RNA sequence: UCGAGUACGACCAUACUUGAGUGAAAACACCAUAUCCCGUCCGAUUUGUGAAGUUAAGCACUCAAGGCUCAGUUAGUACUGAGGUCAGUGAUGACUCGGGAACCCUGAGUGCCGUACUC
């Protein structure tokens, strides 16, 4: 029922004629297909590590599995960009069942309160709280 | 006698130009001279003609800096082709699908080869 799952992505940078194996990059984006979480896989890596989705192959895109339906606290550090004071991140602790749940809700709230939407959202420590 | 030595060169600064160092054989080099062609207002320049001589310059070899060449950044940045019944403002701004710099700075090193001769 909430949309926007969460997927692994990860991938090489086309082994390569000239370091013959570059490094690996994984990283965890929630995204509605596997199609945008590549999309945002390779920008990630054309900034923070200067690879094009061309020079570089996906080596294995996966779907994360769940966590026991169960409620539980959830502080997930986002950062937004907006003419609406460009590039700011934020805490907004969030109070959902799975991650995907309250990673959710953090841009039905960032699109309902800063106009923020996805392509404009980076997401980082989606973890939870105890108390 | 072996690397290089001259003179011919091809790439044309990694080769340039700087302060020096370096020159062991030859070989260039300055060098002697107006005794001739020579044209020098000049024996400077060059152009007759050879070896008392000299590494003083020149020149190649060494290090060791601007500059130059290769790269690491700079930077997936700026910029850009394409696409939005994108967002505001008629300021470009982000996004998506791509291309993708430069100056700089930290580097690397600071020529290479090709024909004849001569040893």
């Amino acid at each position: 029922k909430p949309h926007l799952r969460h997927y692994q992505v990860v991938g090489r940078e086309s082994p390569s004629e000239k370091n013959p194996e570059p490094t690996v990059y994984k990283f965890e984006v929630f995204a509605p297909n596997f199609v945008v979480a590549k999309s945002r896989f390779w920008r990630m890596m054309r900034v923070k590590n200067k690879v094009k989705a061309t020079h570089g192959d996906v080596l294995s895109c996966k779907v994360v599995k769940d966590a026991k339906l169960v409620a539980r606290n959830y502080l997930v550090d986002i950062a937004y960009y907006s003419q609406r004071c460009g590039y700011t991140r934020m805490v907004k602790e969030f109070r959902d069942v799975s991650k995907t749940g309250a990673v959710s809700q953090a841009y039905h709230d960032l699109a309902s309160r800063h106009r923020a939407r996805y392509h404009n959202i980076e997401v980082l420590n989606v973890k939870s709280i105890p108390d």
